[PDB]
């Protein structure tokens, strides 16, 4: 469980994400395919794309940067109390897209990395052990769902 102290520090970053919500979307997803190439092959949308040159063109990519992100601030503002807005995530991610829990992992990092880069000031270490943790919260409530529906591994 994450401490009241601990969500303000995420929380607090989080706001300066969605200052620019495209500009960070694309960072994320542009490291995780160059970091992890096998993810850029779930993508039918986007695996066309072979150099980071072209991956920063596509206005598509910035597009879905953003939808992977509004979706997870929504979570996040919520605290841990988020089954409602987690739930279908990871129905259509185990069933529809089928994308691994390790996948989540790698995307984790990327989104830590990228708010490094971004907000050295207001990223310090106490900060980044609180989003590892909230990030860790919702990968463990996914996976749960996973293994439900019978996709943990
Ligand atoms: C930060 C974690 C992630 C969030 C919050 C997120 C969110 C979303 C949202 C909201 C959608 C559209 C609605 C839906 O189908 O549920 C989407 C679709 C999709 N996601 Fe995730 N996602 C995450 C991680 C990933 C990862 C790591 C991959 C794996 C490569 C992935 C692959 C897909 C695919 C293939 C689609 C459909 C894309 C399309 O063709 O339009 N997602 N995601």
């Amino acid at each position: 469980v994450l401490s009241e102290g601990e969500w303000q520090l995420v929380l607090h970053v989080w706001a300066k994400v969605e200052a620019d919500v495209a500009g960070h979307g694309q960072d994320i997803l542009i490291r995780l395919f160059k970091s992890h190439p096998e993810t850029l092959e779930k993508f039918d949308r986007f695996k066309h794309l072979k150099t980071e040159a072209e991956m920063k063109a596509s206005e598509d990519l910035k597009k879905h940067g953003v939808t992977v992100l509004t979706a997870l601030g929504a979570i996040l503002k919520k605290k841990g109390h988020h089954e409602a807005e987690l739930k279908p995530l990871a129905q259509s991610h185990a069933t529809k897209h089928k994308i691994p829990i390790k996948y989540l992992e790698f995307i984790s990092e990327a989104i830590i990395h990228v708010l490094h880069s971004r907000h050295p000031g207001d990223f310090g270490a106490d900060a980044q052990g609180a989003m590892n943790k909230a990030l860790e919260l919702f990968r463990k409530d996914i996976a749960a769902k996973y293994k439900e529906l019978g996709y943990q591994g």
